[PDB]
């Protein structure tokens, strides 16, 4: 009865106020606008994979979309036996496929800003090193650090990054003893990469604020300056790196509607197509900064500054 996009997500959270969020009100736009439907299923275990991808399949979709590493290994699999259904896979790389579409960010490029707008705000208070809490460092996901930290060291090469991991996007409760462990030490910045665990560290932010102490919180995937207002008016989140993962879904799913999906593409979404970067509006960013900020990104877009794909610790 209708054109259907059916998402297999590794997690069990469409709420979670960033990725997942992301991508599911893409799709749901998509329908939306087109009269079209959507639905999804979770595939919290790896066993849960392969038939999920299957099942969506065996209902002849108009698209499947699954996202992130874990799904990769299943998705190529999947996709060979079912070469007449259309994937999308987002966050990962699949090749040798024609019925795949692989849409990567280039969120190294858009971690290089925040990372600016981090060392200034540090530098404002004295402080010289900044703190960074990723969900997990599969696949694509050094891509943030790595930006972060040249953004970081565009500004001033003595401040260090410090790094937390908290292998999990979906613990709120790790997200908030990871950022204490962070605030604890004297850090007054921390961007957070972490999906549903990074809600704890904004929770952990607006906590500290709430008292009078002076830190502050980056957040991703959404503009997330509400979620970080403790006050009634002021808010604890200094600006966020935004990931359009739900323009990229609703985009490939149109071209899969109307007959001309790229399969066997991979398609860049960067600061260029202004598919990440940080938000048109920032209250807690000031005009000096946000030009600073806006002068280096147009050096990125124009490659006069490519942005390095891993940080120095990951590097040989
Ligand atoms: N595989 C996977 N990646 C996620 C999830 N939540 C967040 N991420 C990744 O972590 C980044 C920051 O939230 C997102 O842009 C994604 O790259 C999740 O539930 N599963």
């Amino acid at each position: 009865g209708d054109f259907v996009v059916g998402m297999v997500t590794d997690s069990g959270d469409i709420d979670d106020k960033s990725f997942n969020q992301q991508v599911w009100e893409g799709i749901s736009r998509f329908a939306q606008e087109n009269n079209a439907k959507c639905k999804y299923v979770t595939a919290s275990t790896d066993a849960e994979y392969v038939p999920s991808l299957s099942a969506f399949a065996d209902e002849n979709m108009g698209l499947v979309v699954a996202c992130g590493s874990f799904l990769v290994e299943a998705v190529i699999e999947t996709s060979a036996r079912f070469p007449k259904q259309k994937f999308l896979v987002i966050d990962a790389v699949v090749q040798d496929r024609d019925n795949v579409v692989s849409a990567v960010f280039g969120q190294n490029e858009g971690s290089f800003l925040v990372g600016v707008a981090a060392a200034l705000k540090a530098k404002e208070a004295g402080k010289s090193a900044v703190g960074f809490i990723v969900g997990m460092e599969l696949g694509m996901m050094p891509l943030f650090e790595a930006g972060f930290e040249a953004g970081v060291k565009a500004v001033d090469p003595d401040i260090q990054v410090v790094v937390e991991v908290a292998n999990t996007f979906s613990d709120p409760q790790k997200g908030q003893a990871l950022a204490a462990k962070l605030y604890d030490s004297g850090v007054n910045v921390i961007f957070q990469v972490a999906g549903g665990t990074g809600n704890g560290v904004i929770k952990e932010a607006r906590d500290r604020r709430l008292n009078g102490q002076d830190v502050w919180v980056i957040g991703v995937d959404r503009d997330q300056y509400m979620d970080g207002v403790y006050d009634g008016s002021k808010s604890v989140v200094l600006t966020s790196m935004v990931k359009r993962a739900d323009v990229a879904a609703e985009r490939i799913s149109k071209m899969a509607y109307d007959g001309s999906f790229p399969g066997g593409q991979s398609i860049m979404f960067g600061l260029e197509d202004k598919a990440v970067g940080i938000p048109e509006e920032n209250p807690n960013l000031s005009s000096a900064v946000m030009e600073k900020i806006r002068s280096f990104e147009e050096k990125i877009v124009s490659k006069e500054i490519v942005v390095p794909v891993r940080s120095a610790r990951m590097m040989n």
